[PDB]
């Protein structure tokens, strides 16, 4: 669940600890990750967090009751995902057809003792099954209402067909849309085919994409993606045993928007290799090169190395170190958009940074202990400094520890704490976690988090599962009112199924 530079968050750690709007309340618990509200990781802004759903880009996501894991990528591992993943990639991955039918809702209510603050309904649905011999489906889709605090809606649906061509072939078809009010009006369509192919040499992916997204304002503006992706997986016993990927991307975004000539396009298209090598038994070197070509930018080179060494049973030993960018997006890069006012930037350059990090985990009767110590090295960050204009930052470090500490207390007791420390050129934030399994039925938490002038918030959580039907869940937040972010609320959701 937890490893030097990537963490794993669980159906079960969600359903424990539903999140109020977004997944973004759970993600944050991990090592290394804070909001500031956007996901950041390592300390390099959200510019640099990189979010696939299924492995896809996609530039509340998914309902959290229908995720099925939750995969946070940080630093040097996460090169190989191009720009956007220079702070690292956060992956989450659905539930999908099954040979059986399966239905799921869920309502979740969160109430603020305050009535300053505006209370939350969400509901959500997932439905999957069997057609055919050959065809499977699966449908997920929510409705989220947020009250103004003195409100905004949001609905989505997704779709997915999939096709077993062949016991040796999968095609998905997907498609769906996400809707949201309050004006400020948004809609955003999507489609993707998949192919997965288990072939005798290995492994392939390809995978078509479209995204369009419409933005309505107090003027319209929309934006379009393509995207076509390979990648080939293939094990080797040469030398040493290894497995070398090799992948490839195809990328087109444009922008129309008469805010500002109103089109606006960008291609990009990419290589990488990476193999991972064992050396020997207990050592792994995974060498990688990620070519990344922009239309508007040139190439850039992201060349990776990481390595993994066992120290006995019960510890392991990481590092790596990796080039890493993020290119500028339509807005920024052309100046003839204005916006409110700054202004595009023809000569922009793109972030670099090397992002280095060593770590040790400890591992052993249960218990779990992991410390991580990062640095990384950026450059021309972008930011916004009348008419102002998008520029390029001076030389910056950031610098860390991640830490994760997991304790049985007893067969049914177990405390859990996860610990960002990071200096930029010193705050720390822990988040924990005191679980207690009652009964085979019943469940129950006491979480902290706590910032540091330091200061705390707890809440308390219940949970009852009646059946594989039925189950309920219940909780406060900011147990202690503490003040001057939200106070204290109420919340209680129920979740029927029928797998
Ligand atoms: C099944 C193909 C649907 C394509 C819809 C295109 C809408 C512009």
């Amino acid at each position: 669940k937890q490893a030097p530079g990537v963490s794993i968050i669980t159906a079960e750690d969600i359903r424990k600890r539903p999140p109020v709007n977004d997944l973004s309340e759970i993600i944050r618990t991990m090592p290394g990750v804070n909001l500031t509200r956007q996901i950041d990781i390592r300390g390099m802004g959200p510019e640099n967090t990189l979010i696939l759903v299924d492995g896809k880009p996609v530039s509340n996501w998914v309902p959290p009751e229908e995720v099925e894991r939750i995969e946070v990528l940080r630093g040097p591992a996460a090169a190989r995902y191009g720009s956007g993943a220079a702070g690292g990639v956060v992956n989450i991955i659905t539930k999908r057809p099954t040979d059986r039918l399966r239905g799921s809702m869920t309502v979740f209510t969160n109430i603020p003792e305050s009535s300053k603050d505006g209370a939350t309904r969400r509901a959500n649905f997932s439905l999957s099954g069997p057609l055919t011999e050959a065809l499977s489906f699966r449908a997920y889709g929510s409705a989220n209402k947020t009250d103004s605090d003195d409100g905004v809606r949001n609905r989505d649906l997704s779709g997915m067909l999939s096709w077993q061509v062949t016991p040796d072939q999968v095609v998905d078809f997907e498609a769906g849309f996400s809707r949201q009010g309050n004006t400020n009006r948004m809609y955003r369509e999507n489609y993707a085919i998949t192919h997965n192919g288990t072939w005798s040499f290995g492994t392939s992916r390809f995978v078509a994409q479209y995204d369009s997204t419409r933005n309505n304002r107090l003027s319209a503006s929309k934006l379009e993606n393509y995207r076509l992706s390979g990648e080939l997986n293939l094990p080797l016993h040469a030398l040493f045993e290894q497995v070398l990927t090799v992948g490839a991307e195809w990328n087109k975004e444009t922008l129309n928007d008469p805010s500002s000539s109103p089109k606006s396009k960008a291609e990009i298209r990419a290589l990488y290799v990476e193999d991972n090598i064992e050396l020997r038994p207990g050592t792994m070197l995974t060498p990688g090169l990620r070519l990344d070509d922009h239309s508007d930018f040139g190439l850039n080179w992201s060349p990776s190395l990481n390595a993994s060494q066992t120290l006995g049973e019960y510890f392991t030993v990481k590092a790596g170190i990796a080039r890493a960018f993020k290119a500028p997006n339509l807005y920024q890069s052309n100046p003839n958009y204005l916006l409110y006012y700054l202004v595009g930037n023809e000569n922009l350059d793109a972030e670099t940074s090397v992002n280095k990090e060593l770590g040790i985990e400890f591992r052993r009767d249960g218990w779990v202990a992991g410390l991580t110590y990062f640095r990384n090295d950026y450059k021309n960050k972008i930011v916004a400094p009348n008419i102002l204009q998008w520029s390029n930052a001076k030389k910056a470090v950031v610098e860390g520890l991640e830490g994760n500490l997991l304790v049985p207390l007893h067969e049914d007791l177990s405390w859990s704490t996860n610990l960002t420390y990071m200096l930029q050129s010193p705050e720390y934030t822990l988040n924990s976690t005191l679980d207690w399994q009652a009964s085979e039925r019943l469940s129950t938490q006491l979480t902290s988090t706590i910032y540091g002038g330091t200061y705390g918030i707890w809440g308390v959580s219940a949970g009852y599962t009646f059946s594989e039907n039925l189950s309920v869940r219940g909780g406060v937040s900011n147990l202690f009112d503490k003040r001057l972010e939200p106070g204290r609320a109420y919340y209680v959701s129920m979740t029927t199924s029928f797998l």
